[PDB]
């Protein structure tokens, strides 16, 4: 029959950059008698730890623990939540602070529904993160694209986090009377830049003063490779009143299939709009997991697990990144998160190289990430996927690697990227 | 600060059925002072998902990437699970295009609505509706259109069939519009447990193939069933199952509510995949070890029959609590499926004068007759009004929704207690 289905998804028919990059791997293996190496996948090779697994074994065994948990979430979760972040916050949190999600991405989704209203307004920084863009659309909502700007020694030299940044002015400028909200990711995905408190400081008195909402994506929270990271919630009273924090038990715990977030607020009335759009969106968050969650983060506490996961990371680091600063490539350091943005300008590609008729339309990036896994095998990500295609160039020369795997594999990765030589 | 919210919640305010009756419960514990509250209002189960699927659970957490994000539409394992499960149930070898895999019933038929509607589109309910059913049509843009299923005259003098619940045919066709992008069939029916017949999903799925209007068919409840057989309305005839989209659950089939795993299938591939594209925008992917819990969960549960075996226990669930409103002659409809039962309470002599808080005086009479139920009593039961549109309502208003999804012992101590209501006559 001909259905009419949502102009939403009927509209847009595009391939996206996953499943452009998995026809292209799914062919270059063609290679022979090499495997292809992917440092495209944003989410971990390796099992949780070993006491996260533990627990959520224990928890299934607990009859009523396979049945619906209270709509904004299990009390013991809900508890260790505001056990852990009472002192970040300098504030005996209490129930009313904290919201369940089925993950942080449906967290942003139960923030987004709860407060947008049909041409309503909602501010994104680019490189932004895929899932913004459709859930802020899917609420009726208009998104407004300010960039994260690179670093303009971007590629001669490796550049640090705060070398990208916001034009402070050009974003109190985008903000309107019909703009209810921004989105900021810190640690940022794929930048790995960590807001400071002062790029944060100002956005966040920015807002106050703009009576804008605060929704802030701090899944990477406890990914962080400087002396500190900052919540903007923390900052100042009144920007704290306007902020609402995700976090992922997925991303904190290496366990991006359990599906278990949540969204802290100090203002309790704005935080109940998303716990009310999260009870008509799912209505229940995955019991077992939610009380594994909430026994993990206290054995987390208890073992150092937290910074023994960083200090992992830097090593991880230390193994990849060393490749490129043989080869001459720049890249911007992480500041957390497992992803890196390397430079490849510098590589010499055949001004001919065969691509195929559904990427010439991209930057250059899609290009690149095509070659180099026909040629080297190698999967990476092009990030221009997303940015607006006007405010693109400023990196159609970057790839993004995702470091989270093991050591092994990751030395295996710079051992085949030495093919890179090749090509100057 | 003064942030204006989604006008959708700001003006909904009211209480729902849960929090009125929850707070009933609350001051009515003071009082039944030592007599501990029986409650049957509750719809979900008391008790754990079977030993089988529990130890799936427990397995598949020890295998390390089932542990990371699964494939959106589904882990092929559960995939193949449920192809091998329903493509005997369908005359058709099913294929991955033809499942995927939601994060429970409820957000499945909710990625449904999503990959469907438009603003202004139209979605038909039947009365009473599930709950959620209308703020997920209306969060996605929808207008809910309200069609009464209708319960026969003799609904309070005697015991009533589930077919005799009926919906009237001509008054939904009428109801169809230009704006109708499809109508939700909840079978099993949630709360009259009627079972809807061949006959009467033929007749509903040819006016919808007459129209173009896709039906989004919920049956979580497809395995409890007490009928000879449990007709799934995508299987009538192509046409129908080419506008069809069905919903299933996990947690409703294998007893574990908590778990959020649901699918849902359709010989349509391109209907389909609509709702596994809003799936994939709301939700990204659905819980991994759990999904790969209910893949070999499904296996072990046709080679031990145990979705006959969850079928005679609660016919025999049915059997303890029925009987007491047989005894004390309160007429109900049999339950043609679900762990739901209707039972009339008209002729329950409740003082007319009896107090009842402001906030339900406005109620459906079932809001009243609950309250005094967990007052006089101590048993919660749910007025089934809160699942009609005001205009609707008055058919219902007797009523009383009970669940039995609760132990043997637990039951037999709430006919125990219900043996009071002699007293009211």
């Amino acid at each position: 029959p001909k259905v009419v289905a949502n102009k939403y998804f009927t509209s847009n028919t595009a391939k996206d950059v996953w499943s452009l990059t998995n026809e292209a791997a799914a062919k270059a293996a063609n290679n022979q008698g090499r495997e292809l190496i992917n440092l495209g996948q944003g989410f971990f090779s390796y099992s949780p730890p070993q006491f996260a697994i533990k627990e959520a074994q224990k928890a299934l065994d607990i009859p009523m623990v396979n049945q619906y948990s209270p709509t904004r979430g299990r009390p013991s979760l809900i508890n260790s939540l505001i056990k852990l972040y009472s002192p970040i916050y300098n504030t005996e949190l209490k129930a009313e602070n904290v919201t369940v999600t089925t993950g942080a991405n449906e967290g942003i989704l139960s923030c987004l529904m709860g407060l947008l209203n049909a041409g309503d307004e909602v501010i994104v920084f680019e490189p932004f993160f895929d899932q913004y863009i459709p859930n802020i659309e899917l609420c009726g909502g208009k998104v407004v694209y300010v960039p994260i700007n690179p670093p303009k020694e971007l590629d001669q030299r490796n550049t640090r986090g705060e070398e990208w940044t916001i034009d402070f002015e050009q974003f109190e400028k985008a903000i309107t009377s019909k703009t209810k909200a921004v989105i900021i990711n810190t640690p940022h995905n794929p930048i790995g830049k960590v807001f400071t408190r002062e790029e944060l400081t100002t956005l966040g008195n920015i807002c106050v003063k703009h009576n804008v909402v605060i929704i802030s994506d701090e899944v990477y929270e406890h990914l962080y490779f400087t002396d500190s990271f900052t919540r903007i919630a923390t900052l100042s009273p009144e920007i704290g009143q306007l902020t609402l924090t995700v976090g992922s038990a997925g991303k904190s715990f290496a366990a991006t299939g359990w599906r278990i977030g949540w969204v802290l607020s100090l203002n309790a009335e704005l935080l109940s709009y998303a716990a009310k759009a999260h009870t008509r969106i799912c209505f229940a968050s995955p019991s077992p997991l939610q009380e594994a969650c909430a026994n993990s983060i206290n054995d987390a506490l208890k073992i150092g697990y937290f910074e023994k996961m960083r200090q992992e990371y830097i090593n991880k680091f230390k193994i990849f990144t060393s490749i490129f600063d043989e080869l001459g490539l720049p890249y911007t350091a992480p500041e957390g998160t497992y992803f890196v943005l390397v430079d490849f300008s510098k590589v010499k590609i055949p001004e001919d190289y065969p691509y195929p008729e559904e990427i010439l339309n991209k930057g250059k990036d899609f290009r690149i990430s095509h070659w180099l896994i026909n040629e080297l095998g190698v999967v990476a990500i092009p990030p221009t996927e997303f940015y607006i295609k006007e405010h693109e160039k400023a990196a159609e020369n970057l790839l993004r690697f995702a470091v989270c795997k093991d050591d092994a594999y990751l030395e295996n990765a710079v051992e085949r990227l030495k093919l890179l030589k090749d090509y100057l």
